[PDB]
């Protein structure tokens, strides 16, 4: 499986939720919201080992990694965390998410390619799931 791409978002589900039980107060979730309706994932990935950046019109976000060896990044309400990618299956990661400071609700994401050409991303806080699903430009 190549995630390699320019993605442009097709559909999203529970994304202002997810924010609201996180905490997020309304002027930044009505922001975060109307600019993730117009975002831009791109993925350069070269083996195990990947480059992802996604922007909106209001924020950006930059993580490489390889599959198996831990990196930095933030949760999706923007704290601090280690993260581990593995494989669960040939066409499917999940990531863990560990907070560098402090306890939160237990977060991860998962992203997944399918035979059609989507990629899907599943995010999760505890017991509230979010997905988006892109296609390549």
């Amino acid at each position: 499986p190549n995630f390699s791409g320019n993605w442009k978002i097709i559909r999203s589900e529970n994304f202002e939720e997810l924010l609201k039980v996180l905490g997020v107060n309304v002027m930044l979730r009505k922001i975060a919201v109307a600019a993730a309706s117009k975002p831009a994932v791109e993925i350069k990935q070269e083996g195990d080992t990947f480059y992802i950046k996604e922007s909106t019109t209001v924020r950006t976000t930059e993580i490489n990694f390889k599959v198996g060896e831990e990196f930095e990044e933030q949760t999706v309400d923007g704290r601090p965390c280690k993260s581990l990618v593995k494989w669960e299956s040939e066409n499917k990661m999940v990531c863990e998410q560990k907070l560098l400071k402090g306890e939160g609700p237990k977060t991860s994401w998962t992203l997944e390619l399918t035979n059609d050409g989507e990629l899907i991303l599943t995010m999760t806080a505890d017991d509230v799931v979010c997905t988006k699903v892109y296609v390549r430009e």
